């Protein structure tokens, strides 16, 4: 479809009903949509979660919400209101909404390392009593900003110990199941890696759920790539395109905004610099403050961009191409007038046997307090399975199913 | 006026160097001190301020960093706006300095000493908050069969734009004559005149 143009990824190109079905029951006065938001004094030691909530149907006045908040089975705050924003401006305000406020003293603070959840139930229920629907999420306590060009969470500086991942499986193409996603994140932990990119798409929405429990950083990726276009901004620089374009950003920050896991919003990959980009990096902090937004293209330190994130910069060598020049690492960091901080959004290619000089990307991010670290590229082998006459299995790529035009092993470039 | 003349840059400096007190800034942290500083700096500039070749005002030299520096960088401001004021003292990146001005920082090996540590130069540049160019006050010390890695300082200086160069120490050795019993002269240096306590060779620094 004219889709297709926007979803050029470096993988498997294949087709289908690919994640689950539903059908789900909703009354006619309903809860539409609800964000959570927390919110901190200078040491961590109180907050305020905000939760607003959106209702659709016919409003009337005995109509109430309430949010609760529990700690495995003890209540920890509570808050009740009928509908109602205050004045927003001189037409007045949204009669469908409303924004409770509840004080929490030392809350456990989420983070990677220690991934303390409160469970949030939101109810829509009459004055009396009686419930007409209940929505619930995990929440976690987390501030991520950046300061004096330091990423931080919580107020320290993160050291980021990433990969890119894929939906990969060998048997089932891109279908992803519970299991498969749980023997993946716990082989990131035994090994030491705290942080997962969505490369280059938006997840299965179980995965963000088990990222919550375990404790990884997760950069969220709008669904856009058009590498193959002439020159690589064709499309992206189009204001045609930008409606296509912003659904793809829109409604990935309205799906995922309430995880505490997501810490990042990513544009895409490999688009060129269009204005486009510079719009919907302008919507997203300005609907959803709190977590920075990253843009690799166009040469990784654009205005679309919070953080500087190069693909596959060296350590102590430039690489000085026209328009695009990829710094070394070190270098671009002082750059005149530079002050974002750097983090490699793409680096040590693992096609095969590889991952030689790895340590020394490893001692420079120690040693600079404004590298803050890496996603590896990448995960699991894009490989798929066939049989020989005797039934036995192995290992396939491009090429292999007379596919063609194909780029033969360039698709496995996994740890694993 | 022989660098107006053949063309040299001229960083001159006030004779302001208290390194034997303990701390290094017991003088120029004290007020009662500001008068004898301040005639110092502003008599320089007052005689050199019309010079092409003098292109930075230093405030001295391994002083600390007291109170009286930043007072007498902003007199110089003041009075003339028209170049930049540097100074080591007291960690090489004080409120006293326009331009970062480390002294024998390495390129790629950190120093961390307490209160004043030298970052090597290229962490230097990037360090959170940090704007200004750096150019070494002293690098390289040339002292006797000397120089080695060179070539390394020279090669960071092209690859960064913030990085500007710096000044070698130092020109010329500081040895004196004197004369045997058949009055044939010898390059002599500290102790050799009954000086004591002296510093021995240390005063031979140069590359002539
Ligand atoms: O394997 C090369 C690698 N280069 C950069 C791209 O973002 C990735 O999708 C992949 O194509
Ligand atoms: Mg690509």
């Amino acid at each position: 479809s004219d889709g297709s143009y926007l979803e050029d990824q470096d993988m498997w190109r294949m087709s289908g009903i690919f994640r689950d079905v539903s059908l789900l029951h909703k009354p006619t006065t309903q809860i539409s949509d609800f964000h959570v938001a927390t919110r901190f004094n200078d040491d961590f030691s109180r907050a305020v979660l905000e939760a607003e909530v959106q209702m659709c149907g016919e409003l009337r006045d005995y109509l109430r919400v309430t949010v609760s908040l529990w700690q495995g089975e003890t209540q920890v705050a509570s808050g009740t209101a009928p509908f109602g924003g205050e004045i927003i401006d001189e037409r007045g305000g949204y009669a469908d909404r409303v924004t409770l406020r509840l004080n929490v003293e030392n809350p456990k603070l989420w983070s990677a390392e220690i991934p303390n959840l409160y469970r949030a139930v939101v109810e829509l229920h009459t004055a009396d009593g009686t419930l007409i629907e209940a929505e619930a999420c995990d929440v976690g306590f987390r501030e991520v900003r950046i300061e004096n060009g330091l990423l931080l969470l919580n107020g320290k500086p993160l050291l980021i110990r990433g990969v890119n991942r894929h939906e990969h499986h060998p048997l089932h193409g891109q279908v992803m199941d519970e299991q498969t996603m749980v023997q993946d994140i716990l082989l990131m932990k035994q090994n030491n890696f705290n942080a997962v990119r969505c490369s280059h798409y938006p997840n299965h929405p179980l995965w963000y759920t088990l990222c919550d429990r375990y404790g990884l950083y997760v950069v969220d990726e709008a669904n856009i790539e058009t590498h193959g276009m002439v020159p690589m901004n064709r499309l992206t620089d189009d204001p045609r395109w930008l409606p296509a374009m912003s659904e793809r950003v829109t409604r990935m920050v309205q799906r995922d905004r309430n995880h505490p896991s997501v810490i990042i919003w990513s544009l895409g990959n490999e688009s060129g610099h269009g204005a486009n980009h510079d719009a919907l990096y302008r919507w997203i902090k300005s609907v959803d403050p709190s977590r920075p937004v990253q843009y690799e293209g166009g040469g990784a330190d654009t205005t679309a961009t919070d953080i500087i994130c190069p693909m596959y910069a060296r350590v102590d060598e430039d690489q000085p191409f026209p328009a695009v020049p990829k710094w070394s690492i070190k270098k671009w960091l002082s750059l005149p007038g530079e002050t974002r901080p750097l983090i490699l959004c793409e680096y040590a290619h693992a096609m095969g046997n590889s991952l030689g000089g790895f340590a020394k990307y490893w001692q420079a991010f120690r040693q600079y307090p404004r590298l803050q670290g890496g996603f590896v590229w990448d995960w699991v082998d894009q490989s798929l399975i066939k049989y020989d006459e005797n039934g036995n299995p192995w290992s396939a790529y491009g090429g292999d199913f007379g596919d063609t035009p194909n780029d033969r092993q360039f698709c496995m470039n996994g740890l694993v």
